DNA sequence: AGTTGATCTCATATGGAGAAGGAGCAGAGCGAATG
């Protein structure tokens, strides 16, 4: 029971570190490859005993390109997170001056909390993940090809090369599992590199909608 | 400027699949009123 919850927490942490590394936040190799017994050593083996508390699991990371661009990962203790908890995180983000955070929720989020993530979105970007959808890194699955988020300059070069408008690219939904993983917003473009049985390799581009 | 006549026209008699709307209803959370 605690042997199950500690395994879940470890897997979720591993996936979150992989996600942060793929978003380009500075993540050490040691924490990226931390084993289950090392997790038990650092945080504990009886989360029902409060060892760890899920408040202990919180992560803070900084971007490789700018040490002031920082992101939290929060693991709320309550199963169904309400607006009180979002307000607590908003306060903590305001005082630490952190604009991005991921909120990992065990069972869900209340309608009011969902709307509160929308209504603060320009200044503080809060994202919801279920813990279930973090128990496996979907980008390691064999059906999912390599996704690379493009820079604005690279999109301008793309559109200038093929002489096309953004609306002529094929789309990806902002709610797509992989778009959510990379955290890409409307109007960004993701380069996709996939093998092909007739050319050898093929690149395609999707505009987020 | 005045006169004729066809002709029209009224009126008389006796399977299934997906999508969309509504009601039920649970329950979040806001604000007033305590106690």
């Amino acid at each position: 029971d605690d042997e199950e919850e500690t395994y879940r927490l470890w897997k979720i942490r591993k996936t979150i570190m992989q996600l942060c590394h793929d978003r380009g936040y500075l993540v050490t190799q040691d924490e990226l490859d931390q084993t289950l017994e090392e997790f038990k050593a650092q945080f504990g083996d009886k989360p029902s005993e409060g060892r760890p508390r899920r408040t202990d699991l919180t992560v803070l990371v900084a971007h490789n390109d700018d040490p002031t661009d920082q992101m939290f990962v929060f693991f709320p203790e309550e199963p169904k997170v309400g607006i009180k908890t979002i307000k607590v995180y908003c306060q903590r983000m305001q005082e630490e001056n952190i604009t991005r955070a991921l909120i990992v929720v065990q069972q869900g989020m209340t309608p009011s909390a969902k709307q509160s993530l929308v209504d603060m979105a320009p200044k503080y970007i809060l994202e919801q993940f279920l813990q279930q959808e973090l128990l496996i890194n979907i980008t390691e699955h064999e059906l999912v090809p390599e996704h690379v988020v493009m820079t604005k300059e690279e999109v301008t070069e793309l559109l200038a090369r093929y002489k096309l408008r953004e609306n002529q690219l094929p789309r990806i939904q902002a709610g797509d599992p992989v778009a959510r993983y990379f955290g890409i917003k409307r109007g960004q473009v993701v380069k996709i590199i996939r093998p092909s049985e007739t050319a050898g390799r093929y690149i395609t581009y999707r505009l987020v909608q």
